[PDB]
């Protein structure tokens, strides 16, 4: 067994917790207090081999922003998650992106862009807009849905297989 940190990163409400705990708890979690920041191990075998995972539920600003860093410092791969009906969650994949490098001085960081809401109306955010930026980072886009769990396990999963390649090189 190999312990992995998982970090889900993205705005308010775009569905971290309800990802999260589907992948923990399998249900979906309607009201789950936005304020809460929680970690959770899960054991899963991927491609034959054996994986603790470690993942952070982040709620956004920490009472100190060193301990933002430290979580970015120490997560092995992250789940950054946007909302397809929110057009400015998907803007700010390109800070957590910037901020990620930077907290970590690497060019190499294993992630997983996550659009997620699948399931509900009126769209703002074209799956091609997403791929493109996944592309342009290099990383793999999956479009989810917490309440149907369309995705959810692909986007943890392929999380995993992220990190154990850029372990792998
Ligand atoms: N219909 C639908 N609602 C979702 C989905 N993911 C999250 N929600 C809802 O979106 C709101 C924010 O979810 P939450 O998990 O609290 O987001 P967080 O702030 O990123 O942790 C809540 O009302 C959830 O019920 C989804 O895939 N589909
Ligand atoms: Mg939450």
């Amino acid at each position: 067994m190999t312990e992995y940190k998982l970090v889900v990163v993205g705005a308010g409400g775009v569905g971290k917790s309800a990802l999260t705990i589907q992948l923990i708890q399998n249900h979906f979690v309607d009201e789950y207090d936005p304020t809460i920041e929680d970690s959770y191990r899960k054991q899963v075998v991927i491609d034959g081999e054996t994986c603790l995972l470690d993942i952070l539920d982040t709620a956004g600003q920490e009472e100190y922003s060193a301990m933002r860093d430290q979580y970015m410092r120490t997560g092995e791969g992250f789940l950054c998650v946007f909302a397809i009906n929110n057009t400015k969650s998907f803007e700010d994949i390109h800070h957590y992106r910037e901020q990620i490098k930077r907290v970590k001085d690497s060019e190499d960081v294993p992630m997983v862009l996550v659009g997620n809401k699948c399931d509900l109306p009126s769209r703002t955010v074209d799956t091609k807009q997403a791929q493109d930026l996944a592309r342009s980072y290099g990383i793999p886009f999956i479009e989810t849905s917490a309440k149907t769990r369309q995705g959810v396990d692909d986007a943890f999963y392929t999380l995993v297989r992220e990190i154990r390649k850029h372990k792998e090189k």
